[PDB]
């Protein structure tokens, strides 16, 4: 499946040293691949250990195409939302003090930079400070037609993000989303022709016309900054969740026109892994991966 890489050392100062180890856990069933790069920053001029965790990998769309022989009613499954959560599940000396992205972002390309200044000063910036900075990382991911937003339960011991369908353009029509509704046509999200004479299965817009996130996948890139307050315990635990909410989109003919309906999160697939972060020897250990699913 996957494993942990030996710790790599990168001295920067008499004060600052950087240790890197990478963990990889896969759910082949759900086609979700997590890749966690832990960057331990030991700075002697700061009274707090810092861990800048960068989560990359892949979350499959889950997209189930429609059967082209369906005549009056047809349905499809698409990837409507991708949620990523990082959670420190132990030790009151560990708290999530920062992360990226930190704001709502509807740009086709979410790009941020993490800078660590000698002394424990961290700062995230929208884009791509040198000299003054001891360590820096970047996040870079495409989310065309979708938007990123922080989860609502983000606090001192948890941070999460949601990349949801936002402004999807059918063609010259739209934008549409998971909750669009027209008095007559319903949710026209993936509806091709309103009065089309075609079979239901052949009245959805072309897959290639669909956003990459809707029918292909999402390659996340998020950063979690955690700080250990040199006391209580040298160990802690952290859980990283990658999830996809699969929506059921269906349309049907009533004799005069086509009408669409989108059932939000009608099928959920979730991959969750747990690690033991050894803050003294700067190593992580895999405790448990749990694949789970919900079906309406």
């Amino acid at each position: 499946e996957g494993k942990i890489t030996p710790v790599s050392v990168k001295k920067v100062d008499d004060k600052v040293t950087l240790y890197k180890t990478t963990a990889t856990a896969d759910s082949d069933k759900f086609k979700i691949s997590q890749i966690l790069t832990f960057n331990f920053i030991k700075d002697k001029s700061y009274d707090k250990d810092t861990l800048v965790l960068k989560a990359t990998g892949n979350i499959n769309s889950g997209f189930v195409k429609p059967n082209p022989n369906d005549y009056d009613f047809s349905k499809l499954y698409w990837g409507a939302k991708y949620n990523v959560s990082i959670s420190s599940q132990s030790n009151d000396s560990v708290n999530v003090v920062d992360y990226a992205p930190k704001n709502q972002n509807e740009e086709f390309q979410v790009q941020n930079t993490l800078g660590y200044t000698f002394g424990g000063d961290i700062s995230i910036s929208n884009g791509l400070l040198n000299g003054n900075t001891a360590f820096s990382e970047t996040i870079n991911y495409k989310q065309e037609s979708y938007r990123t937003t922080l989860s609502r339960n983000t606090n001192y011991k948890n941070v999460g993000w949601g990349v949801e369908a936002h402004k999807i353009m059918n063609n010259g029509w739209g934008p549409y989303g998971r909750d669009s509704f027209h008095p007559t046509y319903g949710n026209e999200l993936f509806l091709a022709g309103r009065q089309s004479s075609a079979y239901a299965g052949q009245n959805f817009i072309a897959q290639h016309q669909m956003p990459l996130l809707s029918r292909s996948n999402f390659n996340p890139e998020f950063l979690s900054v955690l700080s250990h307050r040199q006391d209580g315990a040298k160990k802690s635990k952290i859980t990283v969740t990658y999830q996809r909410e699969m929506d059921l989109y269906q349309i049907r003919w009533n004799g005069f026109y086509w009408a669409g309906a989108n059932y939000k999160n009608f099928k959920t697939r979730t991959f969750k892994s747990t690690y033991e972060i050894d803050w003294e020897n700067h190593k992580v250990k895999l405790l448990d991966t749990k694949e789970t699913e919900n079906n309406k």
